[PDB]
């Protein structure tokens, strides 16, 4: 028979694209996916791509949840009334049809919705988006707090300061105390899945290897990587440049970039001497017609699966965000890592172990007073784009993702170890 | 008269050796110069050094102060390290009248940070101008300088030139605990530099733009800035194996005078240097049983003490593996040899930002210091010591260091300018 898992994502891209990334897999392997999405939806941008997936299939169906919304920050008002659903959910989750084998919910919301899950016997995984170090992090960060040392299990004998999520550097703060309860709640769910393979983190994940869910498994699974206009300027522009010379340069869905920062990369590409693309009323008023034999810029959404894979583009600068790191993986891109905010500290220090590529660990976080200078900026992209051992590290990471991910893999086979937990006699 | 200046170094082969350099320079620029050496010698090995720098000249002088007999029952700690300074520093009191007597008078003393803390009274009380020699970065003496404030605060490091947030991994692991001597003593002399006539670096602006230009501004000195930046200072089996090597072939690793890698780490860097696969002269019990045969033809591994200007001149030579001692870090850059910091303690972490903001080498942050006990493993060894010199970007940084590193030493350079304005102070009407 063909289990039934209901899928309850957060909103954001990065948290968005690997819930539909592993509900294609989970279909792929027989499971029927339902969606739930709380309504109304925070992004009309973000539910065309859920739409659409959807739309594709009769394998995942749609289910619409009343937001039912009744220190006013702005996204966690989205969160509160999406959490304040929670009570009201389960009744909900019981009436669904065929049965649910599991239910599957984003970490973010894993402290909301947990008990909801465990008070009708509903077999809870958590979906971590970030990286095992983060999740390293969160899990023990509870301890930590208590006796604080930052040594974190996967990745740190002693974590600096800095490394830990901007937010979460003074310990009275709201989002102190919610990053608290994720941990610990995280601890009490069946499971905990995570885009990551042991090529990728073998340290991290081998220290989390050790942690153990209650119902007698480990509680962390990795099933990573995953795989599956503003472009139409950009794909034949990419064509015609020569293979591997072209810098790409994005930031992900959430780009705070400030305007004396913005001038400096900008000026950093210039400086290069390589070709770039990059994606985002210009700054300097003639930069783009001086600039655009050597690189063209977007300010729309752009494919970075399809830029990751093409030909001419030879290096990635990224702000190091999880999805972002695993596609430059499955990419090989040798990556520049300028982490901008959260966890994407902790994923640059993955991007420099693993020989993805190099992070300079002294520039500075969105919080950061501090500018790049353009000559620091334009060294280190010229020195990236020019360095082929650096090419070869990053070609390697992409063969171990690949195997990971090809059949009979450490990662293919702990999805199909995990769909038979659902295929229970 | 022609200045007389009175030396007084601290033991160890990287202090001593700025201030033989300095002195070469100083004499070098009409100045006779007095070193003030202790009874009975530290080491022979250092003394023996020091008593050849002063057979090259006349105008090299040694004069020696008896160290003064320790009580037994005031030692603290029984630390060999301690009891060493505590000599040196208890002749403190002792040294005031033998400065005042010595013929012809000084013109100026000039002394070790470490000792710095017991001889500033000293200097006073005779009226003799004291000048402290730095012998590490300037972002190090940042450190230095901004400890105590630091301290008694703190919330974040902050150090003026060094960052905004200084990591504590890259504090030196005796200050990690504050309630100890070593930390008091740190805060001690921090505290003592400002009072002193001067602070003399082995930096240029080239090197540290950002941290020197903060130090301007601290300017503690009466009437004076407090800091003077003279750098950079100028003065067997291996060199004909590096003869045969191919031009900018060969990777150069050695941690300086004090190098205590583990047992289990020495295997790695091993092997990390054999799979490398580039060639590689290490300097330093047979860890490895096979590794000499099987890397014969690519590498040399010796345990002696080596001609490392030599070594950072040669033209074999393509890269540089250190631990980021500030006498190595500025070797290299007038060398331009690119190098891997791999800092193991100290200020050496300090060190290794200066050497990745310079452009001179890239440092592996996650790479672990003497104190936390996670080792290097030699597949990272490997991959960073090969991309390291197959990187031609990472040369032409390098490359860029050594010019403007010779342009602050040659003539009207920033440091040499410096050099002779320091000079004329020793010279007045
Ligand atoms: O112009 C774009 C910008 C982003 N992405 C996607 O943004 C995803 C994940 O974003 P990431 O986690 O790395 O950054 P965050 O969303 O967390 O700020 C990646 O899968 C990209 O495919 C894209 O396809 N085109
Ligand atoms: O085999 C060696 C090791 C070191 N040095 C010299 O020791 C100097 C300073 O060493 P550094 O301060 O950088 O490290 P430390 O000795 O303080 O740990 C360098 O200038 C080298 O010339 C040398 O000549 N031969």
């Amino acid at each position: 028979a063909v289990p039934h898992v209901a899928l309850l994502p957060s909103s954001g891209m990065g948290h968005l694209t690997p819930f539909l990334r592993l509900a294609a897999a989970l279909a792929s392997h027989g499971c029927v996916i339902t969606f739930i999405t709380p309504t109304p939806v925070v992004s009309a941008a973000e539910a065309r791509h859920v739409e659409a997936f959807i739309s594709s299939s009769p394998l995942f169906r749609r289910l619409e949840f009343p937001l039912l919304p009744f220190s006013d920050d702005p996204f966690f008002l989205q969160f509160e009334r999406i959490s304040r659903s929670a009570r009201h959910l389960g009744p909900v989750l019981s009436s669904v049809s065929p049965p649910l084998s599991a239910l599957i919910l984003d970490v973010t919301l894993t402290s909301s919705i947990l008990p909801i899950a465990a008070e009708i016997s509903l077999p809870a995984y958590i979906l971590f988006t970030s990286s095992a170090g983060m999740l390293s992090l969160c899990l023990s960060y509870p301890e930590i707090a208590a006796s604080g040392t930052i040594k974190i299990p996967g990745v740190a004998e002693d974590l600096a300061p800095s490394s830990l999520p901007q937010p979460l550097r003074d310990p009275r703060n709201l989002f102190t105390g919610q990053f608290i309860e994720n941990g610990r709640a995280m601890a009490r769910a069946d499971g905990i899945i995570i885009n990551t393979w042991e090529a990728l983190e073998p340290a991290t994940l081998a220290a989390l290897q050790g942690s153990k869910a209650v119902s007698g498994f480990p509680l962390v699974i990795p099933v990573g990587p995953l795989l599956a206009a503003a472009d139409d300027l950009v794909i034949p522009w990419l064509d015609a440049q020569p293979a591997s010379s072209v810098v790409f340069v994005s930031f992900g869905s959430r780009t705070a970039l400030s305007a004396e920062q913005l001038r400096e990369l900008a000026a950093g590409l210039e400086s290069s001497g390589c070709r770039f693309l990059w994606v985002l009323e210009l700054l300097g008023e003639g930069f783009l017609q001086r600039v655009e034999w050597k690189g063209k810029v977007v300010s729309g959404w752009v494919d970075q699966r399809a830029v990751l894979d093409h030909p001419s583009v030879g290096g990635f600068v990224s702000h190091c965000g999880w999805n972002s790191v695993t596609e430059a993986a499955l990419g090989g891109m040798r990556v520049l890592a300028w982490p901008r905010h959260g966890d994407q500290r902790i994923n640059a220090m993955v991007v420099e172990k693993s020989g993805l590529g190099k992070w300079p660990s002294l520039w500075t976080w969105e919080g950061d007073d501090e500018i790049v200078r353009r000559e620091e900026i334009a060294g280190r992209v010229a020195e990236l784009m020019a360095s082929p051992a650096a090419a070869a590290a990053a070609a390697k990471v992409k063969e171990e993702a690949v195997r990971a991910a090809t059949a009979g893999g450490s990662s293919q086979r702990q999805l199909e170890d995990l769909v038979s937990r659902f295929t229970c006699s």
